RNA sequence: CGCUGUGAAGAUGCAGUGUAUCCGCGGCUAGACGGAAAGACCCCGUGAACCUUUACUGUAGCUUUGCACUGGACUUUGAG
């Protein structure tokens, strides 16, 4: 399935290179969140008309993604729920309800790649190593 | 009608012979191979059914792997 890149993914990301990927790589991943696009004969043609315009763009969501890193990396942001010990609480100490608390000081800071299996990651060269300190 | 023979081989009907007027009724069951059911036993039909199994050939189901749905990455794995 010879598809061009949107964004630039973290293996075979040149941003419009024709990268040859197995059919469920697109059609579950690619296309409906949004990193490619199949090349249809025209959309490469239409990609030229448009690169001029987005990858400056993307430089520049990507620019602002290491301003808001590096903004906020030095938050020592604490809970006030109530907690049964450092690290076993009585709720749920994860990246479920972290959002206001680093919404009520700076940045909203949407939660969807805040790694912890606190490393936040943000873009695919942009990451931060925050950390976070729970009183209980 | 009986008997003795004969006879598809156990006779009311054939032969010979004996007995015996015609016709009921109440009884009895020895025979009419008495009535009833195209013997069920037995054998046969290149008949049926249902049952069994390590009969044959199949098959539901269960299971094995290939391919599809089906992807990313990192690592132990041959030749270019
Ligand atoms: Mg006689
Ligand atoms: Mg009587
Ligand atoms: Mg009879
Ligand atoms: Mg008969």
């Amino acid at each position: 399935m010879e598809v061009i890149l949107l964004e630039k993914v973290a293996n075979l990301g040149n941003l419009g290179d024709k990268v040859n990927i197995k059919g469920g790589y697109a059609r579950n991943f690619l296309l409906p969140q949004g990193k490619a696009t199949v090349a249809t004969a025209e959309n490469v043609a239409a990609f030229e008309a448009r690169r001029a315009e987005l990858e400056k763009a993307a430089a520049e969501k990507k620019a602002a993604a290491e301003a808001r890193a590096a903004q906020l990396s030095e938050l020592v942001v604490t809970l006030g729920a109530h907690a049964g010990d450092e690290g076993k609480l009585f709720g749920s100490i994860g990246t479920r309800d972290i959002a206001e608390a680093v919404s009520a000081a700076g940045y909203p800071l949407e939660k969807a790649e805040v790694r912890l299996p606190v490393a936040v990651h943000l873009h695919t060269d942009v990451e931060t190593t925050l950390k976070l300190i729970i009183v209980a």
